[PDB]
């Protein structure tokens, strides 16, 4: 009757947090991936552990995909008790294109296709469910190479998804255009896109407040914190599930809790920008 769900769940922290939720998640795990022999691989290897999860494709990046999933959930189970939006993209020196590209492409993942994923998933979310945003403690540092005016306006409770929506794209049109820096942007577009969906986090709790506030749902932002990298180049794996704890606490807070609601989490804690 219960399900949970974690997308990006193939490899890296999602993985870590699809198999912690198969320990503690009272119902079933589902465990998605864009790449179904990656996908099913992942599965096999929980399988292996002496675990359950069930597997679905998703590809944040095809509403035809999260809108599957959807259908799916809704049949199976009747909707969704938790949500962990953990897929990401970040596109380093070794895969070579353009600041522009690398800008639409980063944050049509990163915020576009998370922000599709939580519209699409959130009227099937059941009383007292949990929705997990991934971000990264460097949208603080992005928020902080802001100009004053952009700062001001991210930080703003008054903030609607709409003008959200619009300034992040604004920032992709901005790189288009070789304006970016004259605009008051920072440099990363890593940085941006989770800055995107921190505020994004904020803004979705306002709107379950506003239309489903006895629904109970709290959605919250993750930095899952600092990895470490190993001596050959690789997010060491201990540090990786490490990473999954906060998540993990995130998605399962109890019935009865009415905060952290809105917030960005580290380690437990609420991040205050
Ligand atoms: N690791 C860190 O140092 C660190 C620190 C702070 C925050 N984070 C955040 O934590 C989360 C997980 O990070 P990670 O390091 O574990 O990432 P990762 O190892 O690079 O794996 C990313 C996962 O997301 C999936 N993904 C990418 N685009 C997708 C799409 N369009 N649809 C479905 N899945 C997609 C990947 O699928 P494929 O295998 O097919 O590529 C993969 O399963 C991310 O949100 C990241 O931004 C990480």
């Amino acid at each position: 009757s219960r399900v949970a769900l974690v997308t990006g769940a193939n490899r890296g922290i999602g993985l870590a947090i699809a198999r912690e939720l198969c320990r503690q998640f009272s119902g079933d795990v589902v465990l998605t991936a864009r790449d179904v022999a990656r996908g099913q691989a992942a599965v096999q290897q929980l399988q292996a552990e002496g675990l359950s999860p069930r597997f679905h494709q998703l590809d944040i990046d095809d509403l035809q995909s999260i809108r599957a999933l959807r259908d799916f959930l809704r049949k199976e189970y009747g909707g969704l008790n938790v949500l962990v939006n953990n897929a990401a993209v970040a596109f380093k020196s070794d895969d070579p294109m353009p600041f522009d590209i690398k800008a639409e492409m980063t944050l049509k993942t990163n915020f576009f296709a998370t922000r599709n994923m939580c519209n699409e998933l959130l009227p099937i979310m059941k009383p007292h469910g949990r929705v997990v945003n991934i971000s990264s403690l460097q949208c603080l540092r992005a928020f902080e190479n802001c100009s004053e005016d952009l700062q001001e306006r991210f930080h703003s409770e008054t903030l609607t998804e709409g003008d959200l929506v619009d300034l992040m794209k604004k920032f992709v049109e901005d790189t288009k255009n070789e304006v970016h820096e004259r605009e008051g942007w920072p440099n990363s577009p890593y940085g941006v896109s989770k800055l995107g969906v921190t505020v994004l986090s904020r803004i979705l709790a306002r709107r379950l407040d506003e239309k489903r506030k006895a629904d109970r749902i709290l959605v919250n932002a993750c930095c899952p914190g600092p990895v470490k990298t190993d001596m050959d180049g690789k997010d060491s794996i201990r540090t990786v599930e490490e990473g999954a704890e906060t998540p993990v606490y995130l998605a399962l807070l109890p019935p009865d809790a009415t905060e952290p609601q809105g917030q960005l989490v580290h380690d437990k804690v609420v991040q205050n920008w």
